[PDB]
């Protein structure tokens, strides 16, 4: 490690803690940077080279973690605890904390290789059909989202599974047993204390508890209406009503998302169609004219548009030159104050719309706190960085919004309108709630060790089947790693933030809505073009994580807790017509029959 980026001497007391850590901050925005770069290049371009690269600037930041943090331990380790400043409790709380800089050379150099050989797997993992490939992004996506043939969704469903989870299960073992022993010696329990503790409530896993079971019965009523449409277009055969549906026909690969169904479940065909993909398309919509899009929407609230180096760095399409990519969308912050980006292999769609939003929340979560000292470069907690486009797209995506900008063409209010916008968002953010909330449930067991690699699969289809009631529709066992086909897994990237923002971003949109004045049903709020709405959402974003997570959101919202009532609100009309429909329909909710699974089809596998 270079002599100008190493530690040098402080005093041991709480006023030579604060000097220490003024100047930790100065090194660490190089160190930062150059690793950041490395990334870029590498998931911009993958490369043995560059991964190469990427795992030599992995290694100087543990080089620089390691001098730092036992600089911080040798010091204060004692002391700290009882310091008098809980913000300088807080960041020579994360310097003494080395992560895999405690890990000998040795074992760094494993750890490094791990993450990208995983992160290589998964972004390069194709399916074969005979000479012709399909990648997850676009390809397979694509299939999942639009093709209603049930061999079809099977054979990209099997077979991304099949080719993403299988070769990852040896190295995702290997990983866990070294991300446990690094932070073990930060004195955490396992890797999933550690991730956790980054919420600071000792209650976390109770709180979130509380919250799933208020919105339980929303997704039971989801579930069983959604099956019901199922049923009618697949039969009897495919479709148990008692059941657990089908993991490959819910639109999305994950069947995390189920909006692309919407045409099966549209309750009034009648009125606008809102799902605006194909006016889009028609329209002639590039990723270029969505991300300017987005960018006004910021700009009309008085946030602060993209810089020049944004528009010239960031990557928002697929590279048409034979050059392979990390698609799976990611924002970035350079750590220099100039440099922030977007990578997305854009798509031209409603959702990637959305999603264009949403990875433009993180950015401007960047630009506002970027002169911040850079340990306090954080969302006041994860949840708060995810909820942040989340909200602004809850606006964006209103048929009255819509109108504004030219992707539908009639306005309606009536209670039809809302029951199809409702539903609508429903396939989106309820359909999600079982899954953000499972995800980190499977891993925390992972790093406890409840969950062994003997048990992943099992554990995993446990899990998927108690929240989302879904069935795998091909027979797993444990050569499959069901899991690591899932983008976060392999990627080391933590969950729980997703579920966190689901609720927090309806707690964000009812106070911003209260904040703009708007007098109307929460579901029809748009905040576009309010500055009073842009100037109390300026506030969470300028503090980064300066202040503990609940103080910001009390100063917000006006509770300092999560809170699963203002979601409730959003969605009552459409919770008390599911309800109704599915007592009329005399559904089951639930499925009870759980050891259920479809049958192949007749010409499994050949298409
Ligand atoms: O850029 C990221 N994170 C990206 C993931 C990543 C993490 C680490 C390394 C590399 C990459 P994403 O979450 O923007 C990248 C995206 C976001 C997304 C998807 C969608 C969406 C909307 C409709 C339909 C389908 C998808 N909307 O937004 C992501 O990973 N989303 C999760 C969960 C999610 C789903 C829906 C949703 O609306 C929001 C979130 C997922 O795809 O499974 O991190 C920024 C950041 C910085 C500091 C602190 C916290 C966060
Ligand atoms: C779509 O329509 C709804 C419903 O509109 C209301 O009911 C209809 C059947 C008609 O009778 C309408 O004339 C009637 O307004 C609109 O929601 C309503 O918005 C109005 C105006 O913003 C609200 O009135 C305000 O109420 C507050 C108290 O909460 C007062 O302080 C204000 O002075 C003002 O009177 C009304 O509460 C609200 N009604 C309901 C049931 O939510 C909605 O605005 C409209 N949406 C769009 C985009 O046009
Ligand atoms: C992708 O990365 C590779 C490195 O793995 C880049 O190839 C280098 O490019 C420079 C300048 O063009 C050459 O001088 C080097 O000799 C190349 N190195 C190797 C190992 O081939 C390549 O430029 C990158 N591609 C893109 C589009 O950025
Ligand atoms: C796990 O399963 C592997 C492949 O799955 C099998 O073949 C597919 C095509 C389906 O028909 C499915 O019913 C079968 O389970 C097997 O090749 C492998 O042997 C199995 N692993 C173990 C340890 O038994
Ligand atoms: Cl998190
Ligand atoms: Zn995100």
């Amino acid at each position: 490690l270079d002599p100008g980026l190493q530690p040098g001497q402080f005093s041991a007391d709480e006023a030579g803690a604060q000097l220490f850590a003024q100047s930790y901050q100065s090194s660490a925005e190089q160190v930062l940077f150059q690793s950041v770069a490395a990334s870029w290049a590498h998931d911009t371009n993958i490369t043995a080279e560059n991964a190469r690269r990427q795992e030599e600037a992995a290694l100087l930041s543990q080089e620089f973690a390691e001098a730092w943090g036992q600089k911080a331990k040798e010091l204060y380790e004692p002391i700290w605890q009882q310091f008098t400043d809980p913000q300088l409790r807080r960041i020579i709380g994360a310097v003494r904390t080395l992560g895999s800089a405690n890990l000998p050379l040795a074992k760094r150099q494993q750890y490094n290789a791990l993450l990208s050989q995983m992160s290589r797997i998964y972004s390069t993992a194709k399916v074969c059909l005979t000479a012709t490939c399909w990648s997850l992004d676009p390809d397979l996506t694509n299939i999942l989202a639009s093709s209603r043939s049930y061999a079809m969704l099977l054979f990209a469903w099997e077979g991304w599974h099949n080719a993403a989870g299988i070769p990852l299960k040896p190295l995702y073992e290997d990983f866990t047993a070294l991300s446990n022993e690094a932070y073990k010696q930060d004195g955490f329990t396992d890797t999933g204390a550690y991730w956790r503790s980054w919420y600071n409530s000792p209650t976390f896993e109770d709180d979130l508890e509380h919250l799933y079971q208020q919105l339980e019965p929303l997704y039971l009523n989801l579930h069983a209406f959604v099956r019901r449409a199922l049923h009618r277009r697949y039969g009897d055969r495919y479709i148990n009503l008692r059941g657990p549906i089908p993991a490959h026909l819910l639109g999305d690969m994950w069947a995390q998302s189920w909006e692309n169904i919407y045409d099966m479940v549209v309750p009034f065909p009648d009125k606008p169609n809102l799902d605006v993909t194909s006016t889009m398309l028609q329209q002639g919509w590039q990723a270029t004219h969505m991300f300017r899009v987005a960018e006004e929407f910021f700009t009309s609230l008085e946030l602060s548009p993209m810089p020049p180096e944004f528009w010239e760095g960031s990557m928002l399409e697929k590279p048409a030159d034979g050059r392979e990519v990390v698609c799976h969308a990611s924002a970035w912050d350079f750590y220099n104050r100039k440099d922030f980006r977007i990578k997305q292999c854009t798509r031209v769609t409603m959702d990637q719309l959305s999603t264009v939003h949403h990875e433009m929340g993180h950015i401007q979560y960047y630009l506002q706190y970027k002169d911040l000292p850079v340990s306090l470069r954080r969302g006041a907690n994860p949840g708060f960085h995810e909820a942040i486009g989340d909200v602004l797209a809850l606006s964006v995506s209103t048929p009255e919004h819509l109108h504004k900008i030219g992707l539908l063409d009639r306005v309606t209010n009536d209670t039809e309108s809302d029951i199809n916008y409702l539903l609508k968002m429903a396939l989106e953010k309820i359909a999600f709630l079982p899954f953000g909330y499972l995800v980190d449930q499977w891993r925390w067991g992972v790093f406890s060790g409840r969950t062994p690699p003997s048990r992943y699969n099992f554990d995993w289809w446990y899990l998927r089947t108690k929240y989302q009631g879904i069935c795998p529709p091909v027979t797993r066992n444990e050569t499959h790693f069901d899991a690591g086909a899932k983008f976060h897994v392999p990627n080391v990237t933590p969950y729980i933030r997703y579920f966190v923002s689901f609720v927090l971003q309806f707690q964000f949109h009812e106070a911003l809505c209260k904040e703009a004045g708007y007098e109307g049903p929460l579901h029809q709020c748009d905040i576009y073009r309010s500055t009073k709405a842009g100037a109390k959402l300026r506030k969470v974003l300028r503090a980064g994580s300066s202040r503990p997570w609940q103080e910001v959101l009390k100063d917000m919202v006006g509770l300092d807790a999560l809170d699963a009532q203002p979601l409730l609100k959003y969605f009552q009309l459409v919770t008390q017509w599911l309800q109704e429909q599915n007592q009329q329909n005399g559904e089951v909710l639930g499925w009870p029959e759980y050891q259920w699974h479809p049958p192949l089809p007749d010409n499994y596998p050949e298409g």
